[PDB]
């Protein structure tokens, strides 16, 4: 029994990968993820130019998860494109490249250059829609008209199958609206649910202080805090986007947690906080734990249970 | 060293109270809360007519928190108003009455009849905005225009200081907008942050099933899951509504958790899931725990540290 699967005209050894932003910013990171047992890797969300990001401390982890306000530190698009074009070993696993420009024009500029490399090498685009918006408006994916514009412009500029990374939603009307927007775009072939739970606040009782420096301690939450949110979003989009794949991200620390994401509808399962905390050895543990649960239940394939969460009555 | 508060023209022995919906639906529940060591109590959010609520199971709890889709089961406004006007012993502690009508007219009708009882007996109104309006539209406090309408109409109809129960927000632009709406209304004297984190999904791995029956298993999350979200909202509104009080709700299981809420800006501290799980004995534990932290730190009163969370550099 093995976890190999085929999606987006690629073969994957298993459904696990890193979450964008974790262990994927530098060439060293990308080589380390490539050497791991993960089924795929994604690169850090990039801008056209390099960014130093926010002042430190900008990430912290705790027993129940993590908080971050990184400020999108990254080596710039030219680096990531070079990695995709010249450095990645596609014989080891597929590569996703994440883009998060500060405007629609920057995204369009980047995707027009990516497209030929996508054709040549098969790198897959993940568009991060938790990017900033015009003044006074929330992140792009929380502004449905902006999201529709970004996707129209990217679809036109890129012209190839791509995916989107979504923030969590918390309201059923919002699930309906967001999914309806995505379903306007046939090139959007996967939806990754979810980015961090925005603008939480961790306070240390001893020091009476916040634990990250940017944004007066506010930052995105990941880890155990966010698993039921993540599952909800995976399933909501699984149900609403039948012609797309859903990738799960949020709260995965174990093969049990991965199993839940796949029950909810996930094709690939992304690992953020737990990977940051445990390191790339986590992939072997997650694979073994997932196969152990499958074996106990009599499942031989992921397809036997993906999306098959039961409802009551 | 003391946990006393004087706010809203009332005196509170301590900051702890139930969260609306927990241990507060029946006369028996209200008498139980009144007999406890809590500093106040809030009655179950009510509608004009009694409601049975949703089919069971509709609440479940787990080590990290709870999920619910109760469907607002309640004994109807007239019951709660009778409790406030005739049954409650105000010499024991103050009473809040929560209202959550299904339309702006339903709320108006209730608050018109609550006003004379508020004036005579000093019951305090908490309006739940983290609540449905038209199906297919977001909850009221996720629709800023509806929120404004509700607050305009209830302010006109009621004519007395009241507070609002708010869902969590996850985007700085939303914190800014929501607080701006609230700040238009001088009769909104307190803001309770937060209601549950909406529409999460818990799945049981053994049974491969959701754990609540309504909404295909989707429901609001409480408890450990939501503490950093809760803190964020408390602090965000604390910063943005300097002429209002903020009451904290979310993730309180210990005096340490209370202490964090209070550092963030909370005046009263409400206890939902942990109360539901442990029962009213939790209040003596929380009081003792909080006094222990204050003694170690040399704080004599709650105002010495309320809102005094430190930021980095
Ligand atoms: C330090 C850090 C940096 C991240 N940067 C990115 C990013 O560049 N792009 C993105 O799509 N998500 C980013 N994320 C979000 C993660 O990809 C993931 O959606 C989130 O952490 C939830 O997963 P988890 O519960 O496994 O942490 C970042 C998360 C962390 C912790
Ligand atoms: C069973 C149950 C019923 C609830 N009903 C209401 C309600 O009627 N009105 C309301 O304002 N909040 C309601 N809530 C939300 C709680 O008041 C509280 O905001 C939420 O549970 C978060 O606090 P916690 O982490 O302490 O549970 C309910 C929560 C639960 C668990
Ligand atoms: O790098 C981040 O802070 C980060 N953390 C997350 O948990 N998820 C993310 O998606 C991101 C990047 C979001 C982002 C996307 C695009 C530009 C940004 C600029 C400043 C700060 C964040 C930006
Ligand atoms: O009754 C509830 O489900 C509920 N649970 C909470 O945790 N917080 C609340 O405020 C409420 C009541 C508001 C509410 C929240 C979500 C769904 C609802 C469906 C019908 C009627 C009221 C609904």
């Amino acid at each position: 029994m093995c976890l190999k699967l085929n999606l987006l005209d690629h073969v994957f050894a298993n459904p696990f990968m890193n979450a964008a932003g974790v262990l994927c910013s530098t060439e060293e990171d990308l080589r380390c993820m490539t050497a791991s047992s993960s089924g795929a890797l994604v690169s850090k969300s990039c801008t056209s130019a390099p960014r130093d990001g926010n002042p430190e401390p900008r990430y912290m982890a705790f027993p129940l998860g993590s908080i971050n306000s990184m400020g999108l530190p990254n080596l710039g698009f030219d680096f990531y494109l070079k990695y995709a074009s010249d450095l990645h070993d596609y014989s080891k696993k597929p590569l996703f490249l994440s883009i998060s420009g500060l405007s629609v024009e920057e995204n369009v500029a980047m995707v027009r250059r990516l497209a030929p490399v996508a054709q040549e090498k098969g790198v897959l685009l993940e568009l991060n829609l938790s990017c900033p918006n015009v003044p006074g408006k929330p992140q792009v994916a929380y502004d449905f008209e902006a999201m529709r514009t970004y996707l129209q412009q990217v679809s036109l500029a890129y012209g190839l199958p791509f995916g989107v990374k979504m923030p969590p939603y918390f309201d059923i009307a919002h699930f309906d609206t967001a999914a309806a927007v995505l379903n306007e775009f046939p090139l959007v072939k996967f939806v990754t649910c979810v980015n961090s739970v925005g603008n939480g606040l961790v306070i240390d009782a001893e020091s009476e202080s916040v634990v990250i420096k940017p944004k007066q301690g506010f930052g995105g939450l990941g880890g155990k805090y966010i698993l039921p949110t993540a599952l909800a979003n995976v399933n909501a989009f699984y149900r609403r986007c039948p012609d797309k794949l859903v990738f799960g991200c949020g709260g995965v620390y174990s093969g049990e947690d991965a199993f839940l994401h796949i029950l909810a509808g996930a094709s690939m399962v992304q690992v953020g906080t737990a990977l940051q905390e445990e390191g790339p050895g986590i992939f072997t543990r997650l694979e073994d734990e997932l196969l152990e649960i499958m074996a106990r239940k009599g499942y031989r394939t992921l397809e036997e249970f993906r999306g098959r969460v039961k409802t009551i009555e």
